[PDB]
């Protein structure tokens, strides 16, 4: 069709790559993957055209709330006796004419008694209406109290006054264009009775261009289902073998994410040269039989191991890589894995039998449960174990013992992790019985169910409970802040069609919010050939059916294009000169029309209710660190960006991996927000940083800031302080101080926790307010491999906490900044499996600090897991001692 071809080049331009690419693919789950994944599209469609056009509305403006109605305490206190002052915009006669209202309501009024109370108030000067936040797109559309809006929940704790616009709900129905998704062109036995023990023939390998032997692995995540084992030591002239390796494991014992984890290996000193894994059954539950060839994978940096289970499962797309190819077992005909009834009634033919086991019999053997034999002992022993974080080693003593235990741990749901681990997946006689445990499991928070998503679990059964507690209790806003951990977990799914891509994909197409981040941490590791084609259809399928915003996250697209083009051309070819003549270069670059119109009149990548207008070419500037970052400066075209910001600015770097930077910035929201909630205010700045490609992306530009050299410069000790004393001059002084101490003491507990890089003068930064916060997160955790202090409180920082005095270490105000710090570090203590999951969820994505769960071992340490709450708490105050050579 001439609609579909058009379609499809947008489409194109979108991901970075043609749909065609998609046709040719002879492959039957891709286009299965295809075909199959259009019905999420029709569901989402459906969903957004129940009620048009409010629903069609609250697709694209999502009211941005909070998760909860219920107002913190030290929040309501900064309300007059629970009430707010709030001011309400009305745009009066074509002539543009600004009119305020200002309206003393209750902090949790609906949007329609906000609108009503507005017009009592313009009709005394004398439900056709939303409200809308003055400056940027957000909307108001629900009837949320107001102060679950995050726009206001943010003014009553920054002591700001909100400013509101009502318009004519016609007014913004009639931008919203109805988008008519159509469907594209392309959408129109045996079982366990196979008595035999595991035997793979490995035949011979092509592209070995260096005596080598293959080393082979059976696998059920990155554990061992039994022994490793290893071809003939053939000279690498000749890689040949023919041989078939047996495995110690029966047929019908293999768990039904079981995979075949395999290397070339060089001969006393061992050396991998290419690695590949593969799944033993399809994506139709089949088990693999005959010939079959798989393109290896080059050894990543620092893998000391012969083989790579936790590496991704599957061909290498580049075929002038080393080629192996092997034969699988043939039966009588095709063996599929059994289904849920076949399964069911062999847990329960299992559990009748243990059931009548003797006292004897269960003596045999500490995984046999004894029934009625349960003490309170054992009870209160499977409580303990359960609140233990997830990186304690749980001994083979503890795995017998909550197994045997298994019917009692449903009564303590939050144990499912734990005894998910304890579970012999080699031994189907156990996975039988942990599957119907599995389906009648209570549900557990999100929180929780996220860490059954990390690769420690690689179940189809267990990942599906864990989907299913993220579709019931799981909201937007929880989902916004853990979309990058979610998109990252999906490389972790054996197949293209699972429940996860399915519920992400679905709340991407009925959430605009959603969608925007959820196309952008996709299409930024497009270049990456591990994850380019399952993150390419996945794009495929988002962009047929996400509606009118395709045609604008073009828009976003080209304009990112040009920046990288532009600064490209300056890297490699205008490195060398003065500023001066790369700024005369860019400024006629810009000006080109191959260049102006794709710089101007789009969303913001960042955040899209951010309009970004006309460029102002005279505001821009290339900043002087190394990989030449742009300050870009846009006009914002709203009709009352004067009460918001006239010009929105950005910062954008070609050169950097911002990946650490996002994840860093992600937790020290998730920090200050617990602390928030715990009611100790220490004021945060997690300024927004967006990787859009192969190291490129945006970073929010933050207004009346400097470093703290900035300050020291235009020394003396007291000069920070004086700085801040002349900027903040009268009662204003203490507000000031009180800012400095509480971000202060947030950024000192954050960066130790974190093993945040090593803090300096031009890594500090200071808001004219008094507001500290730091820049470049860049290096985490135990990346100098016994932990440090990266932000040490010099002379200067105390000096401004004491209000001046000489002796700052013994002041009253530095023992209330410590006790600041103790109880933000105690806070972020007892919240220490979120942040460990957080880590372990991240861990496929290729960060260079975060490799191993040796890595995020360095959390368990800052947080003194492993001690007492007091002795935590001392050894916080030894490494401060320590580092600051006081006290
Ligand atoms: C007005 C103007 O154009 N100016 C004055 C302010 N200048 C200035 C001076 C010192 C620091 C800065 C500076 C550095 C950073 C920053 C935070 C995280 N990363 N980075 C940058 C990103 C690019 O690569 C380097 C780190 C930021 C920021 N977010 N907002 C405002 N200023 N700002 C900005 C830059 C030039």
């Amino acid at each position: 069709n001439r609609e579909e071809k058009i379609l499809n080049r947008e489409i194109g331009f979108a991901i970075g790559m043609p749909v065609c690419e998609f046709d040719m693919v002879k492959d039957p789950e891709v286009q299965d993957f295809r075909r199959n994944i259009l019905n999420v599209c029709k569901e989402a469609v459906d969903l957004r055209d129940l009620n048009s056009p409010h629903s069609r509305a609250m697709y694209v403006y999502p009211p941005n709330v909070e998760s909860s109605p219920e107002l913190p305490k030290h929040i309501y206190n900064k309300l007059d006796k629970g009430q707010i002052i709030v001011v309400i915009w009305v745009i009066v006669s074509p002539n543009n004419d600004k009119q305020k209202y200002t309206l003393k309501i209750n902090h949790d009024c609906v949007p329609e008694q906000v609108i009503a109370e507005a017009i009592r108030k313009k009709t005394r000067s004398m439900g056709k209406y939303i409200l809308k936040v003055c400056g940027c797109d957000e909307y108001f559309l629900e009837k949320y109290p107001l102060s679950q809006y995050k726009y206001i929940r943010s003014c009553i704790m920054l002591g700001r006054m909100p400013n509101l616009m009502l318009m004519a709900k016609e007014s913004l129905y009639s931008q919203l264009p109805m988008d008519c998704f159509t469907m594209p062109s392309y959408s129109r036995k045996s079982l366990w009775v196979i008595n035999s023990a595991l035997r793979i023939k490995i035949l011979c390998a092509t592209y070995v261009n260096v005596k080598i032997y293959v080393r082979t692995g059976i696998y059920h995540g990155g554990e061992p289902l039994c022994d490793n084992v290893n071809t003939q030591r053939v000279p690498c002239s000749n890689p040949r073998w023919n041989e078939w390796l047996n495995y110690d494991i029966y047929i019908p014992d293999l768990p039904r994410a079981a995979r075949l984890c395999l290397s070339i290996c060089s001969v006393e000193e061992h050396c991998p040269l290419a690695w590949g894994n593969i799944n033993l059954f399809d994506y139709t539950d089949t088990l693999v039989s005959g010939k079959m060839a798989l393109n290896l994978w080059p050894v990543p940096h620092g893998l000391e191991d012969l083989l790579n289970p936790i590496g991704v499962t599957g061909s290498n797309p580049n075929k002038e890589t080393p080629c192996l190819e092997l034969e699988f077992d043939w039966f009588s005909s095709v063996v599929k894995f059994p289904d849920m009834s076949v399964i069911e009634e062999h847990a329960n033919w299992s559990v009748s039998r243990e059931a009548g086991f003797s006292y004897s019999h269960a003596g045999l053997s500490n995984r046999l449960a004894r029934d009625n034999e349960l003490r309170e002992n054992d009870k209160e022993q499977l409580k303990a174990i359960s609140t233990r974080d997830p990186l304690s080693e749980i001994t083979e003593q503890e795995k017998d013992f909550l197994w045997s235990h298994r019917h009692y741990c449903v009564t303590i749901p939050e144990i499912l992790p734990k005894l998910l681990l304890s579970v012999k997946w080699n031994s189907r006689d156990e996975v039988a019985q942990m599957y119907c445990l599995v389906k009648d499991w209570p549900p557990i928070k999100p929180e929780q169910a996220m860490e059954l998503l990390d690769c420690n679990y690689p179940d189809p059964m267990v990942r599906g409970f864990a989907v299913r507690c993220l579709e019931k209790y799981l909201t937007d806003d929880k989902l916004s802040q853990y979309l990058i951990q979610l998109v990252q977990v999906l490389k972790y799914e054996q197949y293209l069609d699972n429940l996860l891509v399915r519920f992400l994909l679905k709340k991407a197409l009925t959430n605009q919010r959603i969608g925007h981040f959820f196309f952008w941490h996709l299409k930024s590791e497009m270049h990456n050939k591990t994850v380019s084609q399952r993150f390419g259809l996945l794009l495929e399928s988002y962009c047929r059916a996400c509606g009118m915003y395709l045609k604008h996250l073009n828009r976003q697209v080209e304009a990112m294009e040009k920046l990288i083009n532009l600064t490209d051309i300056l890297k490699q070819e205008k490195k060398d000169e003065t500023q001066k003549v790369q700024m005369k270069f860019l400024v006629e670059q810009m000006r080109r029309p191959d260049f102006m119109d794709a710089l101007q009149g789009f969303l913001s990548p960042l955040n899209p209710a951010h309009q970004l207008g006309n460029l102002r070419l005279e505001e821009c500037r290339i900043m002087s660190s190394a990989k030449r970052p742009l300050w870009l400066n846009w006009e914002n075209p709203d009709i009352m960006s004067e009460l918001l910001f006239q010009n929105n600015e950005i910062i954008f770097k070609n050169g950097d991996d911002l990946r650490q930077d996002m994840l860093t910035l992600q937790i020290i929201r998730i920090m200050e927000n617990i602390w928030q909630n715990q009611g100790l205010d220490l004021r945060m700045l997690p300024y927004g940083c967006l990787s859009i490609g192969d190291c490129v992306g945006l970073i929010e530009v933050v207004r009346n800031s400097h470093t703290i050299m900035q300050i020291q410069c235009k020394f003396n000790s007291h000069t920070l302080h004086q700085w801040l004393k002349d900027k903040n001059k009268g009662e204003i002084y203490d507000a000031a101080i009180d800012l400095f101490t509480r971000s202060c003491a947030g950024y000192c507990v954050a960066t130790f926790i974190l093993g945040i890089g090593d803090r300096h003068n031009s890594n500090i930064m200071v808001k004219d307010d008094g507001q500290l916060f730091h820049i470049d997160f860049g290096h985490f955790l135990d990346h100098k491999k016994r932990e440090r202090v990266p932000f040490v409180l010099t002379q200067d920082f105390l000096i401004v906490i004491s209000k001046g005095a000489q002796e700052c270490t013994k002041t009253r105000e530095f023992e209330r900044f410590q006790e600041m710090c103790y109880k933000a570090y105690l806070a972020i203590r007892q919240h220490a499996n979120l942040f460990i999951n957080l880590f372990s969820m991240m861990l496929g994505s290729g960060m260079p600090e975060l490799q191993s769960f040796d890595d995020i071992a360095y959390i368990r340490k800052t947080l003194a897991l492993d001690k007492t709450e007091q002795e935590a708490l001392e050894y916080f105050m030894k490494q401060m001692n320590d580092a600051h050579h006081g006290g």
